[PDB]
């Protein structure tokens, strides 16, 4: 075995090029492996002060967020308040007879709904007003996998709804705490500023924060630590710790709903064989696969959590780029935080390297 | 005695040249005078449908949203949850020793900061934040009026704190109601939908529609109808009944706090005497008074609040024009909602025209 100084250096070496190429101002690796954690920071959360990143300091999630709102979509469904197998129209009964109405609330955490866009339309305002705008909307290329905050975010909306509470109190009063998180955020307070990073604009390289927007909250709108985000890997891991409900929640977000050309997709988690070639991955994480509609098949029954695969987000803003691994079968879980949105292909690039180079010491 | 139909047709009038010249795919003027409510409304809420503007179209308020704000806060004032004469740094401890932290709330609302920039920073993604960068702020031009959603916003989220809510709630579950609004609304629900108007882009004529911000609500967030906003203007000439605190908050957001190059500023309102140049209100609405921070002087006490005078507010998002004034003296009060963004200027040239038609008909 290895210790923990030689895993940080591997995380180290790992990630020494892309920091380069993109100019990363600063940058957090959290491993979780057979149950043991061990953290890479380099860096700076914050150039002004050239306050260092360390795995307290609270990153953007961007699209990573996407996870939690699957879970709590899936605790709910636990918990007798939701069927993620009933249509939209069941939640929302305006919808009923329009085409966005039939999708199941599942599917609006695969995305394949058949074309939505991937940005709530610049004429719509309020969720309100994104309702109407649905009732009228024809998806363009039926059954295809469209990513999209759009989808996920309403997905959030309905639970919180169910719940009868903001996204933002069922995330941080009833999610957060059931994970056991110490620093996890969807509006971060007053006395965790001093850890909160700022993200790096690439082209102007002037600080730049998330700001508001509709449905922001629902589908990007957590902030995290790499501390926190082993404690959530743990859970997804099987590692214990969580209440019956949440781990049922957690196994159900693993489930393999549909297959596409690259990868199993599960609730929000994207998810490919272990071991895998790095192009593969690289498609599957690219910019043409993911910016239009792409064919899937429904798998029905879904596929249980898997064993020997390897499951995987990307999630980035304006001004982080993140990243987050996690392999059942080798009892492994990896997050990747930065603070400059630099490319998916090569987060993916360089954690693949690190997570074979890591499993190559107990070889 | 001028009647209704013979108001709306000076309305008309009045509009046709500058819907024209700017394209305005529908605007709606309200008028009350002596009691009486006229509307004149012409063309499309929205172009796609070609559904009509009508009195009941509600339009996005932009700043004369602050209007509302500046309000609720003379309210709790006057319920004594706030002293508005007190600093920043009563109300938020941890600018005690900045100079944010020493600007007095009523100057929130005059805008007379020192130097703001008009927006929220970019680096600023909610209002605690927003408040840590206030701790290092120090104003660039000292004494100086400075517009800006950051101050006019923080008093809102400010008095909304005190309250014990959220803004939208203060305004849609306590102030809108005193005020006897039916459509008036920070966040516009499904059931209004219907009469919800677009606005369209000065550039690309695209429908567009005012998005979430760091404290929009509070600065940019309401959404209206002329029938509504004639209400509001009938509360602030004294009728419609408002109870004593009410009436008391209004009059408060009347009194002139500072004076600048051509008029009296109130709490959000700006006033000039009646009669007065048109040319004279053409420059105190021009645009550098936005952009650049503009020299005021105190007044201590305050001006009472005044009968011969105009008080007005301009109002815009990227897609709607508005335009709100009140003449006391004369009973009078005209709201002018567009979902076209057209200059300033251009709205008080057309307002003061049909006030001075409609007056002149006596």
């Amino acid at each position: 075995s290895a210790t923990s100084e030689q895993i940080v250096d591997i995380a180290d070496a790992s990630f020494a090029p892309v920091i380069e190429q993109y100019r990363i101002p600063g940058l957090v690796v959290g491993i979780t492996w057979q149950g043991q954690h061990s953290f890479y920071a380099t860096g700076v959360a914050a150039r002004k002060g050239n306050v260092a990143a360390t795995p307290d300091t609270i990153f953007e999630l961007g699209s990573i967020s996407k996870i939690f709102t699957a879970t709590l979509a899936a605790l709910a469904e636990d918990r007798g308040m939701l069927d993620l197998d009933a249509p939209v129209s069941d939640s929302i009964p305006q919808l009923e007879g329009a085409a966005f109405g039939a999708i199941r609330l599942v599917d609006l955490s695969t995305h394949v709904t058949g074309g939505l866009p991937l940005q709530v339309p610049g004429e719509v305002g309020n969720v309100a007003e994104l309702i109407r705008w649905l009732e009228s909307w024809q998806p363009p290329q039926p059954g295809t996998r469209s990513y999209s905050n759009v989808s996920i975010g309403l997905l959030g909306h309905i639970t919180a709804q169910t719940m009868g509470m903001s996204f933002a109190q069922a995330a941080q009063d009833v999610l957060f705490p059931a994970m056991g998180l110490g620093s996890t955020y969807v509006d971060v307070p007053d006395d965790a500023m001093d850890r909160y990073a700022f993200g790096y604009d690439r082209k102007t390289d002037a600080p730049i924060r998330v700001n508001p927007g509709v449905l922001a909250d629902e589908a990007y709108g957590v902030k995290s630590t790499a501390r926190d985000m082993l404690r959530l890997l743990d859970l997804e891991l099987g590692r214990g710790g969580a209440n019956p409900a949440l781990t049922a929640a957690l196994e159900r977000t693993r489930q393999g709903q549909a297959e596409t050309a690259y990868y199993t997709q599960d609730m929000i988690w994207e998810q490919y064989p272990w071991p895998v070639d790095v192009a593969r991955m690289e498609a599957g994480n690219g910019y043409d696969f993911i910016l239009s509609p792409q064919p899937a098949t429904r798998l029905t029954p879904p596929l249980p959590p898997q064993r020997d695969v390897i499951l995987n987000k990307t999630g980035a803003t304006n001004g982080f780029g993140g990243y987050v691994a996690l392999l059942p079968g080798q009892d492994l879980g990896i997050v990747v935080l930065a603070n400059r949105n630099y490319p998916n292909e090569a987060r993916v690039r360089a954690t693949h390297a690190l997570i074979t180079d890591l499993l190559a010491t107990q070889d």
